[PDB]
């Protein structure tokens, strides 16, 4: 199909590699620490114990094959670095590296690294808008302006209905989707009905929402 | 305003910190290292070197007044739980972890961990899901069924409508938005033109989703 | 007779339950790993292959009905811990669990582990002492300043009395045995010889035994 | 004074650097691992990083000065008896080593170690003793037979005297301690009282004093 | 005076600090190699035994305070490169590197080199230079176009006047040295002699001067 | 023309070869290394691979009809001895050999080598030279006391007229040529202007250049 | 027929090798060196590269099978001791192991090392014992007196008979063999002749054979 | 007597001098190792710190003199090549020089060495030769077929007489000696007992002696 390697079995990188295993990939595990290989060994098509930074091991891998190669090492700037080096020496097509900070991207940046990721720092800047709010449950930022935001519902909605709560025309903002008891309901008609602690899927303008926040709910 | 306590300024925490402090919130930021206290002086309202697991240095920082506390220390599992289990004891309304791994996940739960977030795993599978499939720019999660995915349009969609792509009924899904240079359309009519190259917000069941990926672009 | 449970068979735990087994008490070995379980199958009553961690599988061993359950697992803070916990809420009257470190006996502790060792650190105290004393052999302190002490005798001690070292009045301290070529002496008579290189057990306070060691031998 | 080397700053090692610095010795720890020299840097004269592993390393520490020099690496077999024979053949006097099992002891034993230690493994078997005996609080083996026991009294004791209690002729064991409230009474007279929930420190034979739990206390 | 640091004493570093130090400049020569670091202890103001990619140690060495630091270290384009971003991150002035080949050079650039020399490719090209004209005992390049070349005097110049060769007009060509017996005569007058075996400096266009060489010599 | 044989396409012979070839000459470039056969080949007038301590091999590659041979193996002391041996029984007129230090000078010296090259030693005194004088950027010894020097110019000597900088007079020296901007003036006229950052040719005694830069540049 | 393994393939386990596959027998050359185990690929049943001190290693070698295990490591005192522990461990029949020196003999012996060789020393003793008398050829010592000596016949032997040289009686020496021009004559007549240059073999005591050297020949 | 110099020190150079030096010859050891200097300062007539790549040094030595010199060299090719050089040059009547590999023993050979040796990989034939026949304690080769073989008796020839053993007929071979508990049988009479475990020396072919030890013992 489409040929990845993992290199650095993780947190990040272990969720990469079991995810995409579980899509069905040919996915590649690499790490330097065996008990790590032995852990996801159940997660992988190939996993194996190797020294990414060392050249010959790399070959012994047969690395060059591959078109996608994941360098999720992320405290160990030099180890992280050195191997995304090694390669872009080999030609390798497509190389994701994790990073740690401004100046690892730096680098990574300058050895022509392909995607750099910050995971830990975005999903840090995701919950802390959830804690500033809490009536946000996750969201998907369309643009600076523009948004669809996943909301709690509060007692302030229960049994209140689409067309009770007129948002296309008072707030600006349009109704998704509501998740009732595991149940879905993809764009929903005037008459169904919200009971509280349902998951609420609306869409429009970031200062809009957030005033049909306050009022509504 | 409401207040915030972020323990351990890492990547994960520090952005929690950090951007928290740009919404303009009293968010005080502990941690054990003086030079990261030193670094993010300028994004909190006040920064302390304090030694979490010690309860006198926690009583010291008075955290008893906060409404939510943040232990955003995921590799020095030992700390974190300890830590966790101070801010319990001193009956803290909100304590948001952050974890390494299942069993870390387990014993932050049984000693009463408000929410315990896993940022690398999931940013992983988030990363995953972009790399299996090369024309997702970004998406959420509804369930564990249904997702709103934005798209880079190809060739295929160049020129073409919305009545023309009948995505409501062909493949069940719905368009929500089209980002054309920098511009943007939400909720679309029919009429609308897609462009190459440009933002499409579709929304959906995944595996249709994918459908419509397939045959359509 | 007392039913013990030892979950766990490192050398710590493996010596515990042969121990026990020497003493003749039902003693269940638990082991995730295998080979141990095997190993140790000569030295208990029931071994079993089980997850500690895995709440059916305590179940699965009737846990509930044993009076002590020894938690020997030391460098998985983690399995450790969620297995202590697990005990506690299954009502277990005595927990006793190995720790690491000193954070993680607070995890123990606080979580209501009714005995927490420290087997390697105190070992290494002890024999810290006789390194840098190499006449005492071994020791056991009564309080902070009284305490009963094991000698190597030296050249300076060899072919004299108990009357002649008069200890009891001299430095306030009273010996307790002589050990001579294998041989035992209990509660000696003054007129009782000290040979060199027999073990001598001198009783009282610590810095009068220091006194005696360094006048005296 | 006296120079020590500890190399391998585990638990047990920690234990013997931390409390050799206490008694104020000279004592050099050093380890492979970074953070390990790190921690027990204020506990230590001089910490350094170096592979014991390593012969120009040891030179560079200079060991061949140490009068002392105590191997505590005990699950990495090939790296404790490696260490060990390098001391060896650098002509060091006393080498203290830590042993995991029966096999790396022997090989430990051929190579000239001149003190092998097994600290879980004894630590066991006393815990385990404390385990079939809710009594004995400590103890010390004089020999095979004959121990000297630190025993926890019980309600059959309370307001009883040593000459109610006759020991010397009843169980051929000597009462040696009595220690109440804290307070301390070495080789007590007849009429004295012995109070529950005291120390109690008798001497004998292992059964003898089996016996006196038995039917005394 | 100023402050040198030469990281690797290999041929091309070691004559650095060794032709360095003859000058009396304080030089600093820094080795991974033990027996470097002895070879060229005579030839340095301070000789080290240091891993310059380790940045503890780099810190030890105290480099920060070094004006120029010169990474001579060639076929291990890692620890180069890496040592390099070290002293980079570090804020040195002037980081001058060994490079081996196009991309190691490539990404000295892009770490922000300051100067990177190619030690065996230039005096390859000069000495080819000398294979193909057994003539030229030296030269200097002022530019892709124009030298000043120091030549050989064969038979054909043997007594022959600077007036009576007249390179001035009739090849565009300046000469400005003879040498004579080791006897010297600078920026000569057209009477002056010149005999074979001599050593004769010419300067200008390079096709001029082997003109000059073909015709006349 | 003349016949060249470069035996090890290293940098530095390749460089040879390389640069022998752009100036057209026969140039037969040999290596054992098939890889560099084939790198070199379209530089290169026959590229073949041989082991030239193998002597029939030697044979059949027909050297003994070239007027020089280059031995350009330099880490491989066997080799290129061996080899330069072999070539001097074979009666070549010319035998030039890289060598790696002073004991393989000598042997190479004794077996009766030709010309021997330290590029890296050569190269690394001339950088150094370059490193403690900035200003330098190369030069040419006429004897101990006299030298030609390139000066790169500061802003002290921006605008400044050759008249106005009286060389000749107040140093003893004299100006050769000027390079600005790529263009180039040979012999200037006093009335000639001197822009900053342009190559400056003075020539006369060092320690008058040295004058010269100190009080005017 | 028997399964030898050849572990390091240096000059004398590289020799081994060489010369039992000559024998025709099945022999495992086993190198850590790639370069080692592609050198004697020709001249082995099977070569492998194996790191000989990893125990996993070992058994995907499979050397639980061979009858005789031959540790040709020398100077690595520490993979030596180690390979051979862990043969020993394996229950190798005959462990065979090059020593350095006296205590790595010592160490060797003491892990139950089956034959131990000293191929420099005893080489050095013959070498000698050649180099002080340049008659002899070679020669084997049946005891402390009494030899068989190959010897170099000279001028004074030309043309002589084994009746005109009487050594069974004149000397006590007898002579067993003669070697002309390869051709070999085996306990020749006294009859027979020997010409110069052609080998004598010699028998008797070592004084007298020296006797017949100096006088005879 | 006869002048012999041992330049290198080491097992088989350091077996030289001392075997030389107990015939009572005049050995000259020099080392450039102080310790080795000190070490054979015991078992020479001169032991000297001398550096024999150094001419003048060798001067100092007065080397010029001596009718043999061993240059016992053999990991530092260069040391051992130059050295031999210096000597070849010095008009040395016998250079003998240890090689280390066959590039080596040319290069040795080519600068005119006497005698080269190669310990290491003759005993290695040796060594192996015992190895795939366990029966042979030890031998020498008179050509590719004929051979004198020294043999450990077994029982099979316990009590046995030598025409009782026809081996001068039966398989062509012929006894030379007998060795019983030390003392010496010389070409022993037909009547002659042999004992197990006494040394046998027989002679003859090789495969005829090899039938002898199968059917025979
Ligand atoms: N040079 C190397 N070659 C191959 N693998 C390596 C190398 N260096 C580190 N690794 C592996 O990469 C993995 C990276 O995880 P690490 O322990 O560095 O923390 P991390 O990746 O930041 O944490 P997480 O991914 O859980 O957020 C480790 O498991 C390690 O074994
Ligand atoms: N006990 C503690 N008390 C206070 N601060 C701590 C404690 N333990 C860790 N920290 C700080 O918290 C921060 C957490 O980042 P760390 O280096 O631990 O990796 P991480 O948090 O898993 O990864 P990321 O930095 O991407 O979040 C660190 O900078 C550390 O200084
Ligand atoms: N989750 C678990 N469930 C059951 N058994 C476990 C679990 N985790 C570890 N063990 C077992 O507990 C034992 C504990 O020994 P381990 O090797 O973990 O080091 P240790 O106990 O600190 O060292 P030692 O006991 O040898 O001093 C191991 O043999 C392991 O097989
Ligand atoms: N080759 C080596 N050279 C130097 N140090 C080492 C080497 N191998 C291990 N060490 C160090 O020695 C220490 C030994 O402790 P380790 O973690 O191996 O468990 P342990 O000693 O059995 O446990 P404990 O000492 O806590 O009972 C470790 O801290 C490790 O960093
Ligand atoms: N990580 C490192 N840290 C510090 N020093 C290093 C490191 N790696 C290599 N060196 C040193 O740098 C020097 C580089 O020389 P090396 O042996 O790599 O060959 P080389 O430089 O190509 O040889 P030459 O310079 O003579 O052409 C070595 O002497 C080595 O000791
Ligand atoms: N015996 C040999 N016969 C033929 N070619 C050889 C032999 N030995 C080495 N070479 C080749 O000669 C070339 C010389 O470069 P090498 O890698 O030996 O280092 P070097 O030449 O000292 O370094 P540089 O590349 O800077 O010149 C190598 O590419 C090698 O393939
Ligand atoms: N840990 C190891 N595992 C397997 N093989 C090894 C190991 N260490 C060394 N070897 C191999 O053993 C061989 C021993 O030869 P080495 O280069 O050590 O010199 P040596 O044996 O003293 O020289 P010689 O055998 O020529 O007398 C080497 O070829 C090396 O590749
Ligand atoms: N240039 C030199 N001048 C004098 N002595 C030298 C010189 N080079 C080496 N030596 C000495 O010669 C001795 C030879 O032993 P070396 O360490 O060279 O290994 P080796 O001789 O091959 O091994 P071994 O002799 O143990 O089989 C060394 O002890 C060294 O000190």
């Amino acid at each position: 199909n489409k040929q990845f390697a993992v290199i650095g079995l993780g947190r990040f990188g272990g969720s990469i590699c079991k995810e995409l295993h579980r899509m069905g990939h040919e996915v590649l595990a690499v790490d330097i620490n065996e008990e790590k290989v032995n852990a996801y060994a159940s997660y992988a098509t190939h996993a194996v114990i190797a020294n990414a930074t060392e050249e010959n091991e790399l070959l012994s891998l047969g690395i060059r094959n591959f078109e996608y190669v994941i360098v999720a090492i992320g405290p160990n700037i030099q180890a992280s670095t050195l191997t995304t080096l090694l390669l872009k020496e080999l030609d390798i097509p497509n190389i994701w590296v994790k990073a740690q900070n401004y100046y690892h991207h730096k680098v990574l940046e300058k050895i022509g690294a392909d995607r750099i990721i910050h995971p830990e720092k975005d999903m840090g800047v995701k919950i802390a808008q959830s804690l500033s709010d809490e009536n946000v449950l996750n969201y998907i930022d369309l643009s600076d302006e523009y948004s669809i935001v996943e909301l709690l519902a509060t007692r302030k909605l229960d049994s209140k209905s689409i067309i009770d709560l007129n948002v296309r025309a008072k707030y600006g903002c349009t109704i998704l989707a509501i998740k009732h008891h595991g149940d879905i309901c993809l764009s929903p008609a005037p008459e169904d009905i919200i009971r509280e602690q349902d998951c609420l899927v609306i869409m429009g303008h970031k200062k809009d929402i957030k005033r049909f926040e306050n009022e509504g709910m």
